[PDB]
């Protein structure tokens, strides 16, 4: 079963016209039934090898515009399967279709699929999702639209850990410290402070305040404090109360 799907992919790229145009679109459909099978119906070795050949054909400029969008629908339904080694390879297919390609509207649905794998999904999986999504949002759509989805899905009660979600917010602002948008960094700090007055638990609520002003601060020394801050997530201390005061007052002289 594995060697026979490998020579089907070598015909569509290099030798299209010698076989029918009806034959190209029907090898795409047979990898829908197999990749949306269960974790025992199609094995892990058969799963990972037919899927790597699907993002090959898209980067080749040979497929038609109707033949390419059939691959877009199958990759959405497999990110929300439970096995993360099965579900790590399905995240690679969502990129390339967006990397070969209403324009504002349909891109709303793909971005919120990445944010749920943080919520549901193992910590061996969600280390991958927090390195991309800093770099991922800066490229597609402007930062006025990227800012609404992050914090409202950072502050939520159904966030299993903000620990790996803490590294996402840090790398956004320091690319927004380009000279054109460094002052627009300042306006978004004001609205998020109103959300804390409606409270999380009292040990938990004050920890999230200290991680935010670090990422919007001066250059040389405040920015290096954040792995020391996200080290201790809970466990309030007399040493913990003194650290919150120093961070949000340098921002008062940053305005």
């Amino acid at each position: 079963v594995l060697v026979m799907c490998a020579t089907a992919f070598y015909l569509i790229e290099n030798y299209p016209l010698d076989v029918g145009p009806e034959f190209s679109a029907s090898i795409i459909q047979m990898c829908g039934v197999m990749l949306s099978g269960s974790e025992e119906s199609t094995p892990s070795i058969i799963y990972h090898c037919a899927l790597r050949g699907l993002e090959r054909l898209l980067l080749s400029e040979q497929l038609s515009r109707l033949d390419a969008e059939s691959l877009v629908k199958l990759s959405v339904d497999r990110v929300n399967v439970h096995s993360p080694h099965r579900a790590m390879a399905a995240l690679g297919l969502m990129l390339t279709c967006m990397y070969t390609g209403e324009s504002v509207i349909v891109a709303m649905e793909r971005v919120s699929v990445l944010f749920d794998r943080i919520r549901k999904g193992f910590p061996c999986e969600a280390r991958v999702v927090a390195r991309i999504l800093p770099q991922f949002l800066d490229d597609f759509f402007p930062p006025q639209d990227i800012m609404n989805k992050v914090i409202g899905e950072f502050l939520s009660n159904q966030q299993p850990y903000p620990q790996f979600m803490a590294t996402v917010v840090y790398k956004v602002f320091q690319t927004l410290h380009s000279t054109g948008q460094s002052s627009m960094v300042r306006d978004w700090v004001m609205l998020s402070l109103s959300n804390f007055t409606q409270r999380a638990p009292v040990a938990m609520a004050t920890w999230s305040l200290s991680c935010f002003f670090v990422s919007a601060s001066t250059s040389p020394w405040v920015a290096a404090i954040l792995p020391h801050v996200i080290s201790r997530m809970g466990k309030l201390e007399q040493v913990d109360v003194n650290l919150f005061c120093l961070v949000a007052t340098d921002f008062y002289r940053h305005q």
